[PDB]
């Protein structure tokens, strides 16, 4: 595909949208908000629309290289933070995908430019886990690493300044972590699910734990 | 919608895949990488794959408060590396959105918390263009704003170090700023699209031109 | 200097300190917090306890390459943030200095590599007084810009959520901008200092009116 | 002390200088470059200049709270790209200090706000050496982890793209980790120096034992 290819196709979609979809951008215009935040990776292997059914207005979505919530990253840190107190989502979904680019350069380590430095994040959690992988078969390390840094940036945003702050204020929200793989698009969930500073704990040390 | 609901669908939609589409994930177990990248807002209003017909896997995603590329944020800038120099996209899509919320609220400046500083960067373009939104008539005066923002925006692509880096070394990558709304899905390409460093100024030039 | 002249020097200054000064760290030792944070440039070149001063902890410092005080740059913003709501600072300092390396940088843009990103901010303010600095002789724009860019950094400072939120608490905070060469060590006062939102504005437009 | 003294005594401190020190800027008015960079903490206990005996020009400095090479910290990278690759600084020094409110703040995690995520990177080396830690008498402790921050610090800005592809490229760059304390004012060097990449895993190690 090309980039006239894209045009066409957007205004023929736009028109037949008037048949077989009249109402498709009704919820649109009304002033609901959605109510889930969907962090992935920019790799978007599958679209996260695609893979839950969730329609158009429902999802805020943010991505960046291997779905990462830096504690100082102030661009992830203001979409979460427009979503939990401008929007007031009710769920946060941190979902990683096996086979992802980000965490293979991460444990290859090729020398790829300015993303290494992005990159050592995951080479701290790596690090982390590395007696917990030495204890499971090789060929099981990488994906458990997808698994273990999604449960690192459910951690890490947990215990991020705006969810400790909606969490002590009785804001209802809910953070999720996730993964699938191209092999036939089914969510896992990695059970690190946090609703309050006390589940955060409590379902990172179970996530980690059902891996061991 | 609820997260049941969400896992629930996802089982019943990689179970109807079998019949419906089973090569869907054919293209994704290759190792052909996306030629196009999209920055986008993460309101998503409509999603980038519905908006253009692209398929999973052709397309490196980031989102952000009102798909900004600001000159020092390195979550956009390692997204866009990794883009150029490693999957070596051919093209990066910058897309806005009339309606969007976070230049709104740029201009309505509401205290919003964090967020409020990301949007200064918008509240900067706004002054930037004070005299061309003074020569409109006032209804038009946002939804200009929001394509001023995403002509700023792809200036500031064209303008850092990778794309800099990457033209003059004579790799091929196009930039482009887009925009649509809710009221028909329909792209609008702003006419900023840049090839190299010379096109950049230029067609920066053209598109606020063809405002005024 | 060397490496082993700096830690044999810091050895004899420390003994000597019995003799010349042995109450040197009484106050230090004391639960006093700092009253002042400057920010400044890494080119550091006159120190600014040398240049006003001021002694041992009463000073809290930022320094980055041509003292900016960006938007979205999470590292000074946590300077600022802790030096204002933690260590209650009463003032605020941002000095640049004519000769800044990263100011002509910025002007002449050679291709330095990563730096060249951080320092697009200040060619956006160079643009944005395109039109005064065309009104002065050739010879002073250097200087001017550098100033320009000091009132641009207080103007953000004053417009970042941390100091609106100190001034519409009634907490005491005092911006301040300032310059220096090194001709003579000399301090000018830009003129733009802010006790709140409103002086923030008015001199902001007095100093840049005072260059006009 | 208040603005007007700070102000009237450098108008003073210039004027005396002709009769002290009429070369006192000098070496400024020469094209030498610092041969150091110091990363130091804001809270700036002792200025470096003093603890060192550096002058004027001789040192490109950053400060931020607690000293941190946060491996995404486009602020610090780009003083440190600017004083690598153009500066061609020969040392690199990252100066902690014993009682820093900022590793004491990460300690008994008081809620500051805004800074409180900046301090999260500083809660992650606690844990990687909580072992460490536990073999050591309490008393010990803090200081210890302050040790500890620099040498990860020296870790990461090794690790960082910049350092690794001078290092690479046969550029001579020495990386130090230092600390001190305002009960003498006397460096300790924590013996973690790096000139490479070997040296500065070999270092890491040796700077860690020395600890065990
Ligand atoms: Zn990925
Ligand atoms: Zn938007
Ligand atoms: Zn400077
Ligand atoms: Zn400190």
């Amino acid at each position: 595909k090309d980039i006239d290819t894209l045009i066409s196709n957007n205004a023929l979609w736009s028109k037949m949208l008037v048949e077989e979809d009249p109402g498709f951008f009704e919820k649109l215009a009304q002033a609901q908000k959605p109510r889930f935040l969907w962090i992935g990776c920019s790799d978007s292997r599958v679209p996260a629309e695609r893979l839950t059914g969730l329609e158009p207005g429902e999802l805020f979505v943010h991505r960046n290289v291997a779905n990462l919530v830096i504690h100082t990253d102030l661009n992830c840190l203001s979409v979460v933070q427009y979503a939990v107190d401008v929007l007031e989502v009710e769920h946060i979904i941190i979902c990683g995908h096996y086979g992802c680019g980000g965490v293979q350069a991460a444990v290859e380590n090729p020398e790829l430019g300015l993303i290494n430095n992005w990159l050592l994040h995951i080479r701290d959690i790596w690090f982390k886990h590395s007696s917990l992988l030495g204890e499971m078969p090789q060929e099981r390390r990488l994906d458990t690493l997808c698994e273990l840094n999604v449960m690192e940036q459910v951690y890490n945003l947990g215990h991020s300044t705006i969810m400790q702050s909606a969490w002590k204020r009785g804001q209802k929200v809910t953070i999720h972590g996730w993964a699938y793989g191209i092999h036939d698009g089914l969510l896992r969930d990695l059970d690190v699910t946090a609703t309050n500073r006390e589940t955060l704990e409590q379902r990172y040390r179970h996530g980690i734990s059902n891996l061991k």
